[PDB]
């Protein structure tokens, strides 16, 4: 398994002296590489698709024509989809599949819901869209 900035490199994504520098910044920061990244021109969305690919996870460029299935999203308490930003969306083959807005809770995700799973992974905007159409206030 490849590190984030190993894997934007491999893309073709980063250079390799703006990840040096990154990493370099990280260590005097502390802040998220990714965030780093990011700040310093990276596209989010290119930092999106390897994190997806890292973590195993469908990278969905929209969330505009999901209709959230109701019979899925009560696998999930409305609390529990914000705190662990993941939306169930629907059935398929008898596994759930999920939205997830972080690819670092897809394990803590997994575990809660303790069946088959479909993990996605979505743009922040993207995510909030699909997580307020499934989990009206
Ligand atoms: N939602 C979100 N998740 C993010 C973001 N940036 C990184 N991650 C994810 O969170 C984990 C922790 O990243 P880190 O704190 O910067 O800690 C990283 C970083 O300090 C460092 N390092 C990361 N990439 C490289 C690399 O390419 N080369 C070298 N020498 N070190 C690296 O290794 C540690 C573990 O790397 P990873 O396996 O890739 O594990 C990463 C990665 O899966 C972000 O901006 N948003």
């Amino acid at each position: 398994d490849l590190k984030l900035g190993e894997l934007l490199l491999q893309k073709g994504w980063i250079s390799r002296e703006a990840l040096e520098e990154a990493l370099v910044e990280e260590e005097k920061t502390g802040d998220l590489l990714g965030r780093i990244l990011v700040r310093k021109g990276l596209p989010e969305e290119a930092l999106y698709r390897a994190l997806a690919e890292q973590k195993g996870l469908e990278f969905l460029e929209s969330t505009e024509g999901i209709v959230p299935d109701p019979s899925a999203a009560l696998l999930l308490l409305r609390s529990d989809a914000l705190r662990y930003g993941a939306v169930p969306i629907g059935f398929q083959n008898g596994e759930v599949e999920v939205v997830l807005s972080d690819p670092r809770h897809k394990e803590a995700v997994a575990q809660l819901l303790n069946r088959p799973a479909r993990f996605y992974l979505a743009l922040p905007q993207a995510w909030e869209e699909l997580f307020r159409r499934a989990y009206p206030q």
